[PDB]
């Protein structure tokens, strides 16, 4: 599996204009690929925005010239109806051949309840979005009209007259052992978050590979993606402290429990202590650190990175790349 | 009030990288918009495509210059969530300041129950739509979070975090006398279809206005804006049969019965008489009887023209209005 190397960039710890501009000069500098977070609520309140992505990748697809684009991660389940975020993706992979691609995952409290009022268990979550990639597959692969009656979703008769020449290729979200068991036994490669090498190696990564084989797939054609987000900057502490906005990210609870309010997200986020946020993210002072730290999650397993730039100066934090980039391998 | 000439780019009767290559060469020609529309199945089922609407608009905004573009229309109560319908104009707006506007209508059962397996009643129907337009403004305009129980929509601390510089104008859907002072209580502007000139100034307009009266708005700021397809040829056989494909929206019971297998629109659609489509919609085998077709519906009260190209040669259906907009006035 070759190393791809790709740029999150982010519609809720910027304006979606600014966004777009970084995926442009992402391109230009040689990244793979763009991904882009799907979200209702941000995970931090102050100076926060939260764009909608599928409105962004289109304008993103017809700004840029050839780097795959997907959302990271799309949560099907409950504002999004399944059948609608199948048509999405067919859509834009059809205007944009072999551009696009969609992740998906069972959500966060702070993007369905808002909209919802509701917020089931994780297993039934991750069931639900078992349901939902059944339906986009439906939907995706048919050659004609579908109906289903599914425990949480419904086709009548449902028919993609909008198809692309090639059928969306689809990350599937597992941070724990069981979600990632799913991923690999319904995705056609793994999208994870949060962890630390050592949990990728040991628990993720094996366990992704046991739902593959479970569900007869040749794991060795599955991407393990991933997101992390890294700040580089000349000053060690000015570059940590500018990954705050995201510590939320690096508290278990807040993808299990009802908490949706950016303020209280917030409050946890600004409790995360500074080892945490070393430990799991990449912080780094210039091209060599960098490379570095790419290189001990290439080690534990990753093949296609999705890097969040937090960084100080983002300019900075995207042009630094063109000596990264090379060293790391694509 | 002035009157503006806008293009209507069809999802349905063409693939979505045809539609927005129409958009471009539309802007360049003259036209003040352009209108898209936003469907799950489409109206006819031979060589038909429906692709997703919103990742359309995002590409169509930034491949185009000026032109206003909106949806027309989003059906906002079933397969889509009205906060997300909300989320998704309000992102666009701020990419593209002052380009932006969305218009909502009823729906029709071919887009909602392939996807939900549901159909309510008109009445009902209407209601809702009225709860998810007072969903979207609560979101568009408040300044603190909202918590909302309605009887179909919830919102729980729900806020806007991208917010556009100035609020989406939002046109409401209006075809029969009750949906048309729904509108005019409810929305900045008109929006209609399928209605011939009298029925315009006889009942959907005053209707309009009545319900604009009783809002306490004044009437004279709202524009009366129509999608109206049109086909253009110097053969004019050949001219009316090229808008077959529409022939469906001139059936009223397709807007309330549960009718949404494609081939059985289809049916509907071919039955319908020719001197129908004559009536209601644009046929012409010259520029100077386009003028006159528009000028009739002009003098009924439409000032915000959304045209369908339907025509035989669809360059030429574009073209061509460079004779036609100087003298239709925009
Ligand atoms: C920027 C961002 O938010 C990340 C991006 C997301 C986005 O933009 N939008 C969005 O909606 N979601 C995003 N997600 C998250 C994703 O939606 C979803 O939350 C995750 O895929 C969930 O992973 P999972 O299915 O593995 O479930 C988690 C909660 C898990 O841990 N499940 C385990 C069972 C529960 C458990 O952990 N409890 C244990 C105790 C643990 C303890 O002691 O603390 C117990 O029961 O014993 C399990 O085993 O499965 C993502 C996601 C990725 O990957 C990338 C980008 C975004
Ligand atoms: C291309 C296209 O489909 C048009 C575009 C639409 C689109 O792209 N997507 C979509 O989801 N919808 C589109 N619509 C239609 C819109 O969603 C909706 O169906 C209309 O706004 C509904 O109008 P309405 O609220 O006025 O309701 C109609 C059905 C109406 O007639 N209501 C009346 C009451 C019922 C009635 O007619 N029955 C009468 C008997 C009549 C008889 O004898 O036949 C009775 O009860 O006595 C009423 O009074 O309100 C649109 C819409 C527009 O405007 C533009 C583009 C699209
Ligand atoms: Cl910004
Ligand atoms: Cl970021
Ligand atoms: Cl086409
Ligand atoms: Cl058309
Ligand atoms: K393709
Ligand atoms: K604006």
């Amino acid at each position: 599996m070759k190393t791809q190397i790709g740029y999150f960039a982010s519609l809720e710890q910027y304006r979606p204009m600014d966004a777009l501009e970084q995926a442009i000069r992402a391109e230009k500098v040689g990244f793979d690929s763009v991904w882009v977070d799907d979200h209702f609520h941000p995970w931090y309140h102050d100076n926060a925005q939260s764009a909608q992505a599928w409105a962004w990748m289109g304008a993103a697809l017809q700004a840029t010239k050839k780097v795959f684009i997907s959302t990271c991660i799309t949560c099907p389940i409950m504002r999004y109806n399944p059948a609608i975020v199948a048509q999405t993706f067919a859509t834009l992979r059809q205007m944009y051949p072999g551009r696009v691609g969609v992740a998906v995952g069972a959500g966060e409290a702070m993007n369905e309840v808002p909209v919802t009022g509701e917020w089931p268990s994780v297993p039934v979550r991750q069931d639900m979005t078992v349901e939902a990639v059944k339906v986009m597959r439906m939907l995706w692969e048919s050659d004609k009209p579908v109906t289903f009656k599914g425990d949480y979703f419904t086709l009548d008769k449902a028919f993609l007259y909008t198809k692309p020449d090639d059928e969306v290729p689809l990350y599937f979200s597992g941070m724990g052992p069981k979600g990632a068991k799913l991923a690999g036994m319904y995705g056609d490669h793994l999208m994870t978050v949060a962890a630390a090498p050592s949990t990728l190696k040991n628990v993720t990564i094996p366990k992704f590979e046991e739902g593959a084989r479970e569900a007869g797939k040749d794991p060795s054609k599955m991407e393990h993606a991933m997101l992390i987000w890294y700040s580089v900057d000349p000053d060690y502490d000015k570059a940590v402290e500018a990954l705050r906005f995201w510590a939320g990210c690096l508290v278990p609870s807040m993808f299990k429990y009802k908490v949706y309010d950016p303020k209280e997200v917030q409050l946890h986020a600004n409790l995360v202590h500074c080892d945490t946020i070393k430990e799991n993210y990449m912080c780094a002072t210039d091209a060599e650190e960098m490379i570095k730290e790419i290189e001990r999650f290439k080690e534990a397993g990753i093949n296609h990175f999705c890097l969040g730039n937090s960084s100080p100066d983002v300019n900075f934090g995207i042009d630094i790349f063109k000596e990264v980039i090379p060293a790391v391998r694509d």
